[PDB]
């Protein structure tokens, strides 16, 4: 379990923080909310890998959403084709992340989900297929993406030097296109050192989310409700 932990009780986290006025307050607030946590390797990858992982583990024994979740994986090459990605170099990423949604469908455990996202090979093969499709997402909606986050932003460099390679971290253009791409709602709860208010943002604005994420000392970790 060294990618993504076993559940813990959210007021474990204190130790990460000890003697911490602030920390201790706003970890005591969401436990308020939230009985469990996992926490994730800080790699560069883990928006990614956390995502994947806490909305593959939702899908678990929902026979309605598996179907229409798959329905929907199996049109993404299309996505990667129409921004110019080369089919014969998404192949083996594109093969990894189907695989792990049949693993959701004939398997059905949290065990067995849970291994394959603490396998080094096939974790890394799942982030870099969700880091090329949310690559694609925004470069097929660049007068988007310019319109309603920032006019004078390069699309192309960004995405060849912020999304597409290994270890690159995250900020909200990334979370929007992948939560756009899968159909994902997310929240993602606010803890930092600042003597304000433990708050969080829905990914799109309007929805019931699927996933609640952690945003703390650069981390992403994954709450239950
Ligand atoms: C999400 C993720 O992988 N974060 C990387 C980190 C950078 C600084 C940290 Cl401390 S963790």
């Amino acid at each position: 379990f060294n990618l993504i932990s076993e559940k813990c009780d959210i007021l474990s986290i204190l130790r990460d923080h000890p003697e911490n006025r602030i920390y201790r307050r706003k970890i005591e607030e969401l436990s308020k909310r939230f009985t469990a946590i996992r926490k994730t390797k800080g790699d560069r990858n883990c928006f990614y890998r956390a995502l994947g992982y806490s909305y593959l583990e939702s899908l678990l024994g929902k026979s309605r959403e598996i179907f229409k979740f798959k329905e929907r994986v199996l049109q993404t090459p299309n996505d990667l084709l129409a921004a110019g990605f080369e089919e014969h170099k998404f192949r083996n990423f594109f093969n990894a992340f189907y695989s792990v949604v049949e693993l959701v469908e004939k398997d059905g455990s949290v065990s067995s989900l849970l291994k394959v996202f603490n396998d080094q090979s096939a974790s890394d093969h799942i982030v870099q297929f969700l880091r090329l499709l949310t690559s694609a997402f925004i470069r097929n909606r660049a007068d988007f993406f310019r319109h309603f986050i920032d006019e004078e932003m390069d699309i192309k460099d960004f995405c060849t030097h912020e999304v597409e390679p290994m270890a690159t971290e995250c900020d909200h253009i990334q979370i929007t296109a992948l939560s756009q791409a899968l159909s994902i709602a997310l929240q993602v709860e606010y803890v930092d050192e600042m003597d304000t208010a433990l708050n969080h943002h829905v990914f799109p604005e309007a929805a019931t989310p699927s996933v609640y994420l952690l945003y703390k000392t650069s981390h992403y970790n994954i709450l239950y409700a």
